[PDB]
């Protein structure tokens, strides 16, 4: 038995955020029926295909454990089918624009009338009631809207986007929390709920630490752990040392440690030609002696200039650069193991190639080979939560309208009605 | 009614990942009892305080809607107290080191004997069964382990950490999904489960899109939407040109679209002296005519060199630089407003200062002013999921051991025993 066995999900979602949510629900046992536009369907199907006339990897990696029906929802017949489907659903999920589901004929008030137990779940750009509730938002726009871009990158570069989907997949996971929370409401009340996640808000939630930093900056005028607060560290375009004298909003700190121990991203052997030949190295106070041992600077063990956190505050970047010189002829895994034998936590930058072929990730079900007999097998990311009672059974993504007639039969339609719907181009 | 009304959480968590999970459960109505170390408590209390001997903003922004008890869990009396608390709990949450809770005497097996209904939830660094399962992992190392660092930043710079807590807060939110899924299944089985999220896996889930790219790269040798696909655009530090001829693992693409739909980070008025004076601008293929009107380039609408994704691959960055010239005398808000007239996906890089003081975010309850008459009021991030039937009631973070005696009384202890435990320094 899996957690969402028996949960019927009516899934209107397309692209990334909504589809990630309903896929993960599918991995935990949900019965997900993906409603798609006739002819073309989810636009990710035709997005950067590696095989001619085959659904893309963008589509397959976000739409496993789902069935597909085609439907023209602007038809009277299409709306009637929708009503029948809503009556059999536990959860409806959508990411249409602001007011779009209302405009296609399905307000929250009407949905409740159709099914007093259904949960309506929406992904939005900005929250309902926001001044900017009307704006379109995509992945990187949300990263910008939510404070991540402003605080990611370097002090002498632009605002920078994360390769991680802070906007789309993250908002999807947030909506899954909302949906699951609404299921627990329903166990208590016996009735459904409307739930919504704004992409800005899902981003902001992960940037909570930078809102801590903004308040600290306003209250005290300084962030002591940031590069800009330390001598001989950060400089601008024209070589002047930076400082918090003139900084009133949380700045970019490059690869600085932040809310943890002071750290930096250090080059290992081959960095000129291997973009991922790096480790992240941290200087914990109470490791200082074993660091001195590792890098053979015994003189630094006794010297008050280097001996303490206070002493190192004017030379931390120079200390990182020196440690880096010791990694110049060593590989990133070599350095990690070297650090470990001194009790020093250190970690390599994993390339996507390394991750795609790592045996450990495949052993634990985090990287999974999906059996796809139509398209050829592909890798995906599985469930990042591991459970004592079960594991996901990941099955291939659906062809466009693959399950249209099968779903119609489940609604109770006979052959005659089904053929008429095809005739009238409703499905 | 609140989703987690009547749910009792025994909360061992400290620092960021675990506390974020339990705070958000508290926001949704859970009764959270936070077990803390005697004297010092959660180490975030004393980290980067903005006011002497006042619990830090790191602590207060991660520990609202919790009660605090001090406990020496090493003592025989402390352990039997834990036994009584476990029998009353629905969820136990921990982020101690590998095997630490086991070695305290509280294996999953023993926990099941104490309470068949209780759910055990853990934050780990690497998944159980992983080669690295024994390692402790911190924020930026987790970002490196999960593919985020490798795919974030620029092609001529280093792997770059995100300002977003992709390791800590992200893992906590994923753990919350795991906990709620376990509650949902307990309604069917009547039994608790063990659930775990690893930091590497939480990061990898958000980097799903980069695993698509790796497979595309291995299969085809080209990622056509990446900057390096534009001939003679990207170079390394030595001025050597970059292209997919010699790229075998997913590279950093600067401010490229990722999950979009191509886009870039474009300067607005004041960029020279304002780090966040930028917008993100997306060239969605279906909106090229609208874009041409906005930037007064009608000749680009019918030109095969400009009017498709394929035509623009060799010149996309030249188009971005031209669009940017149109924003030279407009601030980011006026540019966003202008683009929105055309329906073009485009928005500002919001500064943390701007987010901290934004009226819209406070209206919708995503930025919340917490009433704290002991410490003074502070801002925090509220629930990023909004519900039709309830709103969170956020209450100030507990003082160290504030609720110790209160919690002991609930366990049925008399005043004599409570006095004895204080005298023995168990509490």
């Amino acid at each position: 038995t899996k957690p969402l066995d028996g949960i019927n999900v009516l899934d209107f979602t397309h692209v990334q955020a909504g589809p990630a949510c309903t896929q993960m629900m599918g991995f935990l046992g949900a019965n997900v029926i993906k409603i798609e536009r006739r002819g073309s369907g989810d636009m990710t199907r035709g997005w950067l295909q590696d095989k001619p006339n085959v659904d893309s990897l963008y589509f397959t990696m976000f739409n496993c454990n789902k069935r597909s029906i085609e439907l023209d929802m602007k038809t009277p017949e299409g709306k009637e089918l929708l009503e029948q489907m809503i009556k059999k659903a536990d959860v409806m999920v959508e990411n249409f624009g602001p007011g779009a589901l209302d405009r296609m004929g399905f307000t929250w008030e009407y949905i409740q009338e159709l099914n007093p137990r259904v949960i309506l779940a929406s992904v939005k750009g900005y929250a309902e009631g926001h001044a900017n509730e009307h704006l379109k938002v995509y992945e990187n726009v949300a990263q910008c809207s939510g404070g991540a871009a402003a605080t990611t990158g370097f002090w002498d570069g632009p605002p920078t986007v994360s390769g991680a989907a802070l906007g789309d997949s993250n908002s999807g996971m947030h909506l899954m929390i909302g949906i699951l929370a609404a299921l627990e409401i329903r166990h208590k009340t016996g009735r459904g709920q409307k739930v919504a996640v704004a992409m800005q808000d899902a981003v902001l939630n992960l940037v909570r630490i930078k809102l801590r930093d903004q308040q600290r900056l306003e209250r005290t005028g300084i962030l002591a752990e940031y590069p800009q607060a330390q001598p001989n560290f950060a400089f601008d375009r024209d070589g002047n040392p930076l400082s918090f004298d003139n900084i009133t909003s949380v700045p970019r700190g490059g690869n600085a440690g932040g809310a943890g121990q002071p750290g930096w991203m250090l080059k290992c052997k081959g960095w000129e030609t291997d973009a991922d030949s790096y480790v992240y190295f941290t200087i914990a106070a109470n490791m200082w002696p074993q660091i001195c041992d590792m890098i053979d600077k015994p003189e630094w063990k006794d010297d008050p200039a280097y001996n303490t956190f206070e002493g190192r505050v004017d030379k931390l970047m120079d200390i990182f650069s020196f440690i880096e010189t010791k990694f110049a002829d060593k590989d990133k895994f070599e350095v990690t193991e070297w650090a470990a034998q001194y009790g020093i936590p250190c970690g390599p930058v994993m390339s996507m190639k390394e991750l795609a072929h790592d045996p450990s990730l495949q052993k634990v079900g985090t990287v999974v080979e999906v059996v796809d007999e139509i398209r050829g097998n592909h890798l995906t990311v599985g469930a990042p939560f591991k459970f004592s009672g079960f594991q996901p059974e990941i099955t291939r993504a659906p062809l466009l309208g693959e399950h249209t007639d099968e779903v119609l039969k489940e609604l109770g339609l006979d052959d005659a009605k089904i053929k008429e719907l095809h005739a009238k181009q409703v499905v």
